[PDB]
């Protein structure tokens, strides 16, 4: 019996790695040797039950690798092939599958939650998850298509387009991968805010063109003030970083007739005011963007044509052995995104 190693949430609190088979493909699933897997806050949350999920469960859902076996009903991609995994899988019979609102499927299935993922040396990737990229690719930026494609929705459903201005709330690697975006769909103007120097430093190498330090003094006001950098606000908001404080102060930041998007989670039950009266008379939009549906393709493109800079977002490369400890810490200050290795 041919063995690896996975990193298993066994049950709430309690994730090591382990030794388990090496698992066989369905008709339709790639068997994939993992190259690389991104650990998400997410991963966090999923480990202290603020997510559910079905344990015991192997973690990992930010992932690439190499396909090594392919099912018996698979003729399309054979194993040699690199792919990036799209870890949502819906069930095409509810309504909001039938809608084509395939984030929003009601029986929705995550590899790395309720299946097993790809904090592991092999991962099954049912075929329609299946993204094939470039074998020419740094073998790791594959990694990053999951990420990227959350960002991309977000993007989409904001309306950046050429010469809009844009305040990105947060300097966690959804705010990068935004500025980023941001910068692609045409903005002129991509303003970070972030306490973190080092994330504002990073913001600037990838496509911000100013940043702001909430710590410095009023974010509002230094951004959409008589004398701020955008007088007046901006035409898109993205909240990134999942915090009160800026999800609140999101509205006043946007110009009339702006838009807001609400890009990152905040705990639920959680409430932040919102003044209706302001909504109605400055036209604004305030938008939830929920994971990536049918932008997976246009990402692992972005990553393919190199599009998007990637090693920068990289602050950290550790194997199975070390993901438990970093998975049950919380964030390193300087921490982007960390990958697992699988070797
Ligand atoms: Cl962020
Ligand atoms: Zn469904």
């Amino acid at each position: 019996q041919s063995m690896m190693k996975a990193v298993r949430l066994e049950s709430v609190g309690n994730i090591s790695v382990r030794n388990v088979g090496i698992p066989e493909p369905g008709p339709d699933d790639l068997l994939v040797k993992v190259e690389a897997c991104g650990i998400c806050g997410t991963d966090r949350h999923l480990l202290h039950g603020e997510f559910p999920s079905t344990p015991p469960v192997t973690l990992g859902h930010e992932f690439c690798g190499i396909v090594v076996e392919a099912g018996s009903a698979v003729r399309d991609i054979a194993p040699g092939a690199r792919i990036t995994g799209d870890p949502n899988i819906s069930c095409g019979r509810c309504p909001q599958c039938q809608a084509g609102r395939v984030n929003l499927c009601r029986n929705l299935r995550a590899i790395g939650i309720h299946r097993d993922g790809g904090f592991a040396e092999y991962v099954l990737v049912p075929r329609k998850q299946a993204f094939e990229i470039p074998l020419t690719l740094d073998p790791v930026h594959g990694a990053f298509c999951e990420p990227l494609a959350c960002c991309l929705h977000g993007v989409d459903l904001s309306g950046i387009k050429a010469g809009s201005t844009v305040a990105i709330l947060g300097g966690g690697v959804i705010g990068l991968l935004t500025v980023q975006l941001a910068r692609l769909a045409g903005a002129t103007t991509v303003i970070l805010s972030t306490r973190q120097a080092t994330k504002r430093r990073l913001a600037e190498e990838v496509g911000a063109t100013a940043t702001v330090d909430p710590s410095a003094g009023d974010v509002v006001e230094a951004i959409a003030g008589p004398v701020g950098l955008v007088p007046g606000g901006v035409d898109v908001v993205i909240e990134c970083a999942g915090v009160a404080e800026t999800v609140k102060q999101s509205t006043r930041l946007a110009k009339a007739g702006g838009t807001v998007v609400i890009l990152g989670v905040l705990p639920q039950g959680e409430k932040v005011e919102i003044e209706p009266f302001d909504i109605l008379f400055r036209e604004l939009r305030v938008l939830g963007s929920f994971i990536n549906p049918f932008v997976h393709r246009r990402a692992a493109d972005l990553v393919a044509t190199g599009a998007i800079e990637i090693d920068r977002m990289i602050s950290r490369r550790i194997s199975l052995d070390e993901a438990p400890d970093v998975i049950s810490n919380p964030a390193a200050a300087g921490e982007v995104k960390v990958l697992v290795i699988p070797s």
